[PDB]
């Protein structure tokens, strides 16, 4: 059962509602961000930036900029802060 | 800086079953090219990402499934499969640690 990305994203039509999807040990999140929604904390994550960019602030002031075609890992427990100057598709790896 | 742009970790390698392996925290990144197969493989679960071109992977079970550039699926762990690719893929594994 593979996952169409592109597939999954076009349809999805608001910001902030995440489609989840299961999948053996994974869990997967597809949303999309635009401006942001304050601070959260949540294992490990990976963030794969499908369609625009996207920044995650974190409390102690630290900041990863996610270009798209860009993945990166958002640790586990870790007060964070994600965002989108201009809307970001994403898709958010989990696990349990 | 700790991301990874794919397309560029690609390009630079020109190889063909030679993964690079990245880490990041409880992560394992392998980024390989595929054409053709090397017969079967089966550890932990591994979410692959088709890149760039198309692949499938053979199951034990009779299943094949076709991944196509931009599309996600997982092998789990302790699944004989037979990874492969038709005109050449580029590819990220990933797993746990």
């Amino acid at each position: 059962e593979t996952i169409n990305l592109k597939q999954h994203l076009a349809a999805i039509k608001e910001y902030w509602q995440p489609e989840i999807i299961n999948r053996h040990g994974f869990q997967f999140h597809l949303v999309k961000l635009l401006g942001d929604y304050g601070w959260h904390t949540h294992s490990d994550k990976v963030l794969f930036a499908v369609e625009g960019d996207m920044a995650v602030d974190f409390a102690d002031g630290g900041s990863m900029t996610i270009r798209e075609g860009e993945m990166a890992v958002v640790p586990k427990s870790v007060s964070h802060r994600p965002r989108s100057e201009n809307g970001c598709s994403l898709v958010l790896i989990e696990l349990s």
